[PDB]
RNA sequence: UGUACCAUUUUGAAUAAGUGACGACUAACUAUGUGCCAGCAGUCGCGGUAAUACAUAGGUCGCAAGCGUUAUCCGGAUUUAUUGGGCGUAAAGCAAGCGCAGGCGGAUUGAAAAGUCUGGUGUUAAAGGCAGCUGCUUAACAGUUGUAUGCAUUGGAAACUAUUAAUCUAGAGUGUGGUAGGGAGUUUUGGAAUUUCAUGUGGAGCGGUGAAAUGCGUAGAUAUAUGAAGGAACACCAGUGGCGAAGGCGAAAACUUAGGCCAUUACUGACGCUUAGGCUUGAAAGUGUGGGGAGCAAAUAGGAUUAGAUACCCUAGUAGUCCACACCGUAAACGAUAGAUACUAGCUGUCGGGGCGAUCCCCUCGGUAGUGAAGUUAACACAUUAAGUAUCUCGCCUGGGUAGUACAUUCGCAAGAAUGAAACUCAAACGGAAUUGACGGGGACCCGCACAAGUGGUGGAGCAUGUUGCUUAAUUCGACGGUACACGAAAAACCUUACCUAGACUUGACAUCCUUGGCAAAAUUAUGGAAACAUAAUGGAGGUUAACCGAGUGACAGGUGGUGCAUGGUUGUCGUCAGCUCGUGUCGUGAGAUGUUGGGUUAAGUCCCGCAACGAGCGCAACCCUUAUCGUUAGUUACAUUGUCUAGCGAGACUGCUAAUGCAAAUUGGAGGAAGGAAGGGAUGACGUCAAAUCAUCAUGCCCCUUAUGUCUAGGGCUGCAAACGUGCUACAAUGGCCAAUACAAACAGUCGCCAGCUUGUAAAAGUGAGCAAAUCUGUAAAGUUGGUCUCAGUUCGGAUUGAGGGCUGCAAUUCGUCCUCAUGAAGUCGGAAUCACUAGUAAUCGCGAAUCAGCUAUGUCGCGGUGAAUACGUUCUCG
RNA sequence: GGUUCCAUGGUGUAGUGGAUAACAUAUCUCCCUGUCACGGAGGGGUUGCGGGUUCGAUUCCCGUUGGAACCGCCA
RNA sequence: GCAUCUUUAGCUCAGUUGGUAGAGCAAAUGACUCUUAAUCAUUGGGUCGGGGGUUCGAGCCCCUCAAGAUGCACCA
RNA sequence: CUGCCGAUAAGGUCUUCAAAA
């Protein structure tokens, strides 16, 4: 049957909001949200190859605030910052010149226990014409080695360019999707192959969360260190 | 025959490549076209608008001066099985027996030598066959030498078979001695019971069924008691049994008669097994002649049931069922297993003879059963009574339908029996066994407003809204049992809007990429205008082009156009039901089984035990929110009748204690407690089913349009109307209508808004106008209490419809907004067959608020509080 | 050629001694079921043509059509 | 022979007794479905057998032909 | 505790593959 988001449950309670700002008046409350979804679109469309596994949004009355985490925040730097540049002038033209900016890349930790970095891979492994069946359990392997628990991907389409559409799960492990304590990190990525659609689940289980509190806290990128800057 | 061949003879790549296939068997794939059409096919099968199977093209593969197709023969085919198959459940053991000819057949001795083996000789024509060699440029081919097979004759071998001459008893029979039987035929005899009749008593039904009705009965039935007549069959005994070759045999007796078991110091001395043809017997039904006929009952008549009933039920009812003599010769005639012979673990019964001598029990020899290993089988299963290891003999089988049919023949009075095909057609078969599911008008157990017990409704009337159908220029599109129909749509006058009629536009209303400049787009005022749009004006923020304003410019933009049966995403449903699987191991040739099923306990695959299973994952449960009591922090904009109230943290309830009984989980009761055994509610919805819903939220493969299916605007339409259905509102009333006074909420919302008060107005509202960015100000609570009146009427019920006058929003209210006032006063007096929801603050009912919104007969949707019930005995029926 | 009968709903048939027309099937709407048949409720639909009598004709009278049933013989 | 009737889209039949034609099938088109069947709507399709005559006007009334079928004589 | 109880148009998907990591 149909099941709630795992993100979509688990949010307000001990998940955090990807956005925290408070706007002005109900048509001040249009503009600041649908251009934050621009943001985040454009970082995950479009500079993919840095596998940007989450990016966040602070904003006040005029001051904008990006904290983009990234596995690979070469590319994003560019050639003795660069591509950067290049950014900074499309964020700007988003939201507008009369604000101000202070966008952040954060290097992250511990990439591979991530449903968004790990569905952009499956996503481009299928759009690859590899072989699906080698693609996840391969990326299910290595993810395992990461050293999380359960991981569960369900990879619905035109499997293998057949006119009849399948799904291929894979669960190894516990994954209580119905238990609330758990860390459950879910993500979903259109693999656009030349016969179609395929859609890729990922769902990811990283330990259970034992100190109360709506997080206020990182989530798996705190391992390894976790700065760079381009911030003021 | 100037032929093969030869040569440094001239010229010169010049004179020369097709066919089949590409989904699998079977080496080799993509596009275009078509769209269950045209076509392919050796087999499985491809084609229903994304075809590697069709057509074309490109590529590739298999062959080659050949390649495919067709025809015929052999192999593969162990698929007529001598080598080399089978007959319990798949085709196939005759219904059984007596059996001649045929086949086979105990042991020992002698002879012969017909089979059998071997030596010599003759022959089995030549070509061909196989081996070697030679010759053609090698080969194909030609020649060359070698190379068997059988028959006859002759000379030996004597193990086995056959023949002959004899001996023996162990095979098989005979006799004596024990002995068990429903074995058969013929002739007599007996008692219950039914029916009819005769005689009494008696007095209204009997009979029959799911329920009844034909029928019988005051002419005295049913019933009761006695008697007589007659026919058929032989309760109990009677069986985890007996006899016979089979069919079959069960009251008692007599006569005749068949076979069998046990022990044999007796006798014959292979006389034995099987059996084509032949003969005998052979359930029931049926036939012919003559008797008999109580009961029952094919055919038949009537009454029921039924849509129909020539059937199941009931009442009658002939042939027949019975006997004697003649036929018929078929059955699931079954142990679905032909007969005979020898061998191969065991255990438990039961019957008969014999040995012992109370039975009972022990042993021996046989008959009849159950369980069971090796062994066999595809599996089920058989297993000393074989379907096991083997031999002999007979019968029978060779895919399914045609078909046990047709013709011919034999038998029969007759129906028919025996024997028994083919033409044609299919790729399989009402094939066999077993496995996983589904289903059952099959069982066992357990659940849910399912039934039951109640309450209030719906189907009847008026109105609102959605749908079907019809119409129209359009009535845009989708949803269509449960799981569509107050659904998408949380707001159709314009806009929305996707539809129709018209007036206008073309790299376009919107976008990027490119050569190139920016010294604008807006808005608004004029004129023509239905408005789109044009011609003229202030030429405009800014920042030198940032963004945009453009020119030039072709790739293109654009599509609410098709396909939810190509999809992604999201959702309904079983269902918040308790399920769905995996790893390792074990069993099974295998699909598969195990765990997951057994016993207890739950809402639960929840847990505990048992257990060839041991564990694990998803679901279940808990962690999350909310309501119920209290502690702590805080005291304004709450409270201020002083500790309410509001929201942060925490305590509290954990089967924690006790009693009962259970191994243990756990169930019930009690204690204390605000709360007791998921304390109430919410979020949370496994694998999957229905190719369930959506291309019209969005995204997207493919197809289609490209000065039009794209774009702008005005008007119309989505609001129609002979009709039908669904969901709601209002009622049909004194538990009420109207009027007056008046008490008690929670939640939510609010600066183009909430709007207090005041003034005007019969009122909707207007003007003035504070207060409130909000625990402060505003959004009148109604049912309820009291008083007056109506007095049961189509009314002081009910409000529809209609006419007029007003108010608000908005350019704009006619198509098509709602409110108020006045006027009128349809139907309707509790609603047919049949249906829906609900197990406590629930049903019923009364108001209040919010969302989308300028406004909206939203009576809809999402929320909040006021009052506040009835019933649950139980699973027989009903749905899942 | 002559004589008797009949003409009623969509189909099969009753009635009316002048004042009045029903039955069954069929048809329609609604329960019913997954659906349909069957079942349940309710609804609907009629005198061959003509011409006279009567206040009034399906009925009574005379003619005209169509369909049947009887006869048409003696030489 | 005679008297009588009939000839009507592709087929089977009503037309009405004079103002010039439909019914039911078949075909097609859609709708409808995965696609069909079925269903449903819609729909094109006529030398009223050929000529003559009457009439202002003939599928309609009267004649002659062409092709069939009826009832009356293969002399009672 | 034996009322009654009938039917359901045709053809169709779906396993691509282990070479292996
Ligand atoms: C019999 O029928 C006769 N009267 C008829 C003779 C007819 C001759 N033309
Ligand atoms: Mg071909
Ligand atoms: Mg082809
Ligand atoms: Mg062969
Ligand atoms: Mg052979
Ligand atoms: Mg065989
Ligand atoms: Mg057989
Ligand atoms: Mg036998
Ligand atoms: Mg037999
Ligand atoms: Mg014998
Ligand atoms: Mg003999
Ligand atoms: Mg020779
Ligand atoms: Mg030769
Ligand atoms: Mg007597
Ligand atoms: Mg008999
Ligand atoms: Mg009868
Ligand atoms: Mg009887
Ligand atoms: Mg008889
Ligand atoms: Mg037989
Ligand atoms: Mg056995
Ligand atoms: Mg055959
Ligand atoms: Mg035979
Ligand atoms: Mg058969
Ligand atoms: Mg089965
Ligand atoms: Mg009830
Ligand atoms: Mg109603
Ligand atoms: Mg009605
Ligand atoms: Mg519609
Ligand atoms: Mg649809
Ligand atoms: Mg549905
Ligand atoms: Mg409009
Ligand atoms: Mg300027
Ligand atoms: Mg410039
Ligand atoms: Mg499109
Ligand atoms: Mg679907
Ligand atoms: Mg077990
Ligand atoms: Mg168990
Ligand atoms: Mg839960
Ligand atoms: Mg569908
Ligand atoms: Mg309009
Ligand atoms: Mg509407
Ligand atoms: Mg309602
Ligand atoms: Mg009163
Ligand atoms: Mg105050
Ligand atoms: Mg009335
Ligand atoms: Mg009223
Ligand atoms: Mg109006
Ligand atoms: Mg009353
Ligand atoms: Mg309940
Ligand atoms: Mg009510
Ligand atoms: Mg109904
Ligand atoms: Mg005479
Ligand atoms: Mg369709
Ligand atoms: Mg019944």
């Amino acid at each position: 049957g149909q099941k709630v988001n795992s993100n979509g449950l688990r949010f307000g309670i001990n998940k955090n909001w990807i956005s925290r700002w408070t706007a002005n008046s109900h048509a001040q409350t249009a503009k600041w949200l649908i251009e934050d979804e621009k943001i985040r679109n454009l970082f995950f469309v479009n500079y993919r190859n840095a596998q940007v596994s989450n990016v966040e949004i602070e904003r006040t009355q005029a001051t904008v605030d990006v904290f983009v985490y990234a596995a690979q925040p070469a590319f994003l730097i560019g050639s003795e910052n660069k591509n950067i540049q290049k950014i900074t002038k499309q964020i700007k033209q988003i939201i507008g010149r009369t604000t101000n900016l202070d966008l952040t890349i954060n290097e992250i930790g511990s990439p591979m226990l991530s449903a968004r970095i790990i569905a952009r891979d499956l996503a481009n492994a299928i759009e690859a014409r590899v072989p699906l069946r080698t693609a996840m359990r391969q990326s299910l392997i290595k993810v395992l080695k990461a050293g999380a628990n359960g991981i569960k991907v369900l990879v619905s389409g035109r499997l293998n360019g057949a006119e009849i559409a399948r799904d291929k799960m894979y669960i190894e492990g516990n994954m209580p999707l119905s238990t609330l304590r758990a860390d459950i990190d879910y993500a979903l990525e259109k693999a656009q192959t030349t016969y179609g659609v395929i859609g890729v689940k990922v769902w990811i289980n990283r330990g259970m969360i034992y100190t109360k509190g709506l997080n206020r806290t990182p989530a798996h990128i705190l391992h390894p260190q976790k700065k760079q800057p381009n911030r003021q």
